[PDB]
């Protein structure tokens, strides 16, 4: 009986094995936009994506995730609210059943279709696991999805989904660029919190994009006809696997943008 997004395992349970889901700095937040405060301070962001080196896709029964090769500074990001370098290790998705859901951060209280996750790690930490034990450890490049034109740079992942539809599966993902995921503005909200999944840990700095990219109804279609469940078991389709908004508690939002 492990955690999931079910009626009898889903984020309202989650709690009971993982109490930090009560914690004081969860993930995600509404973006109230009024409220978050311009920091003329912040940096741009450093998106450093050109020798990314991805590997692999895995379906882990909860989202897939597109793993890169962080074993040197191929793929980093820096600057923005960041100290130091930060590693992509995966990114990942998250998404609903209607166009109308989906998304785990909103926007005054807007839901988009989808929301991504890029994943990176403070390489002063020497790996992912140490990283996660860490009030600084990771950061999470978050891209709100809409449904409208298609987005070009996902159809490689899209067209390979059939390949991993169940709980386990894994395919070769080598020479996918993440560039052609990311919105021609890097314009951010950040804020600290934590990991949307168990183990819920409180690692996370989260740069959140407000330029949305549009994906195609085609491209979440196929998404949702991915299955949590494993091959041989009764077919669940992976819908609706987000996190609703959590309490923002003592934390402001900052805005890099007027
Ligand atoms: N790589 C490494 C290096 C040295 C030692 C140990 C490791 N650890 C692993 O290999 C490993 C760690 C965790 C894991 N599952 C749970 C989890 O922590 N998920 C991360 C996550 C959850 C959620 C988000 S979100 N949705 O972006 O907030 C973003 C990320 C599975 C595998
Ligand atoms: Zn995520």
């Amino acid at each position: 009986h492990h955690w999931g997004y079910g009626k009898h395992n889903g984020p309202e349970h989650w709690h009971k094995d993982f109490p930090i889901a009560k914690g004081e700095r969860q993930s995600p937040v509404d973006i109230d936009t009024h409220t978050a405060k311009y920091d003329p301070s912040l940096k741009p962001l450093s998106v450093s994506y050109d020798q990314a080196t991805s590997l692999r896709i895995l379906n882990n029964g909860h989202a897939f995730n597109v793993e890169f090769d962080d074993s040197q500074d191929k793929a980093v990001l820096k600057g923005g609210p960041l100290d130091g370098t930060y590693r992509l290790i995966q990114f990942h998705f998250h998404w609903g059943s209607l166009d109308g859901q989906g998304s785990e951060h909103t926007v005054d209280k807007k839901k988009y279709a989808a929301e991504l996750h890029l994943v990176h790690w403070n390489t002063k930490y020497g790996d992912f696991g140490k990283a996660v034990q860490q009030p600084d450890g990771l950061a999470v490049l978050g891209i709100f999805l809409k449904v409208g034109s298609a987005k070009p740079g996902l159809q490689k992942v899209v067209d390979v989904l059939d390949s991993i539809k169940t709980k386990g599966k894994s395919a070769d993902f080598t020479n996918f660029d993440p560039r052609g995921l990311l919105p021609e503005s890097l314009d951010y909200w950040t804020y600290p919190g934590s990991l949307t999944t168990p183990p819920l840990l409180e690692c996370v700095t989260w740069i959140v994009l407000k330029e949305p990219i549009s994906v195609s109804s085609e491209q979440v279609l196929k998404f949702r006809k991915l299955n949590f469940n494993g091959e041989g078991e009764p077919e669940e389709l992976m819908v609706d696997n987000w996190r609703p908004a959590q309490p923002l508690k003592n934390r402001q939002i900052k805005a890099s943008f007027k």
